[PDB]
This record gives C-alpha cells, sequence and structure tokens, in this order.
C-alpha cells in the first residue's frame, strides 16, 4: 500500500511506436504505484521536500497536492529500429525505458 | 497548463517542525504543478518512461495512471535548530528543501 515498483507490459503498436520499432513487440517497463502518506516505508528514499509537501497536504488537502510515487532510477532496453535507409539497426542501450527504483518525490 | 514550478510558502508549526526549527518561521518551498499530457512542453525534460506511460494511460485510462509532475532538482535552505543541549545551532545547507526544477517522471 506504499510507493513500490509493479509490473507494466507495454506493447509498441498500442502506443504508436511500431512505425519505427521493428522489435521487440512488447517489453516490461514496470511502473511505480502506491501512496506517499505517513507513516512512510524504510526504502522509498523520500526527499525532504516530498516529506514537507505531504505534511502541508494534510493541513490543506484542497490547496496542496501530496507527493507522487515516481521512478527514481531507470534502466535501458535494446531496440531494433529502422534507419533512414529502411535497414533494421540495433540500439543496444535505449536509455530511460524501464523502472529500476521508485520513490516519493 | 503544463508541468511547472509554482509558489508554496510552508510554515513550520503548521507541519509540526517548530519543535526543532527555531528559525525561520516560514520559507518558500515551491511545488511542481501542472499536467503531464501531450503535446508536452519544450522544457519539462520528460524521461522515455514518462512518455511511454503517458501513451499507455491514453489507451488504458482506468488501468494505468499518467506520469507525474515532480521536482527534478532541489535546493537547500539554512535552518536554526536546537541541538541536544538546547543551544541554537545553524544548519547552513539543509538539503532537499526547495524546488529548483520540475519535470514529468
Ligand atoms: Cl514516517
Ligand atoms: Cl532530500
Ligand atoms: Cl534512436
Ligand atoms: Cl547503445
Ligand atoms: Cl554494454
Ligand atoms: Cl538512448
Ligand atoms: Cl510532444
Ligand atoms: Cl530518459
Ligand atoms: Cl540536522
Ligand atoms: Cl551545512
Ligand atoms: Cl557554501
Ligand atoms: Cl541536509
Ligand atoms: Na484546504
Ligand atoms: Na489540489
Ligand atoms: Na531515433
Ligand atoms: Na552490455
Ligand atoms: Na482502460
Ligand atoms: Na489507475
Ligand atoms: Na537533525
Ligand atoms: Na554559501
Amino acid at each position: 500500500s506504499h510507493c513500490q515498483k509493479t509490473s507494466l507490459r507495454v506493447n509498441f503498436e498500442d502506443i504508436g511506436w511500431d512505425s519505427w520499432i521493428i522489435a521487440p513487440k512488447e517489453y516490461e517497463a514496470y511502473e511505480c504505484k502506491g501512496g506517499c502518506f505517513f507513516p512512510l516505508a524504510d526504502d522509498v528514499t523520500p526527499t525532504k521536500h516530498a516529506i514537507v509537501q505531504t505534511l502541508v497536504h494534510l493541513k490543506f488537502p484542497t490547496k496542496v497536492s501530496k507527493a507522487c510515487c515516481v521512478p527514481t532510477k531507470l534502466s535501458p532496453i535494446s531496440v531494433l529500429y529502422k534507419d533512414d535507409m529502411g535497414v533494421p539497426t540495433l540500439k543496444y542501450h535505449y536509455e530511460g525505458m524501464s523502472v529500476a527504483e521508485c520513490g516519493c518525490r
């Protein structure tokens, strides 16, 4: 019930990227889901601002929003993409594609 | 109407920190507010995962949430705190307290 990494399988044609991504068809991107509320967990790595804003949200729930559970570290995947000549080319480390860690920010 | 930094003045007794923070009474913490939706802005620095998840949210709005507008860089403030001897001590760089930049994550 707190900020944590959970599964998210993404299909590239569902998001309109199949026009340039030949392969893979789908990959595990994960997502960060869960609440940022007190008491927090031991491993969500909360920033001081995320802690402060969550406290302000308690006192003023209609004015200030709470902190958000988001990726704090991302990992690459490899993709096979068509280049300007229609030739399948490998992008070995397409960065920023999969969640490695989540946290409250 | 997009991810951007906006004002947020925090009062320490409102959040229960006045028991250990003698001064200042209030500070400008800012907050990151705005939507992460297409078309994005030129300066929100979106990660590839935040872009992918926003596209998945369009196709499956009830299953996957959108990306979140969050601080991507924080700045310190100085605080005057009482130490274990009841003596006011200065913490020159209390890190992570104020928003320097926002972005979609
Ligand atoms: Cl806590
Ligand atoms: Cl911090
Ligand atoms: Cl590329
Ligand atoms: Cl590479
Ligand atoms: Cl390598
Ligand atoms: Cl890349
Ligand atoms: Cl765009
Ligand atoms: Cl990225
Ligand atoms: Cl301290
Ligand atoms: Cl310091
Ligand atoms: Cl200095
Ligand atoms: Cl610090
Ligand atoms: Na309120
Ligand atoms: Na609000
Ligand atoms: Na490219
Ligand atoms: Na390698
Ligand atoms: Na849906
Ligand atoms: Na949802
Ligand atoms: Na301390
Ligand atoms: Na200085």
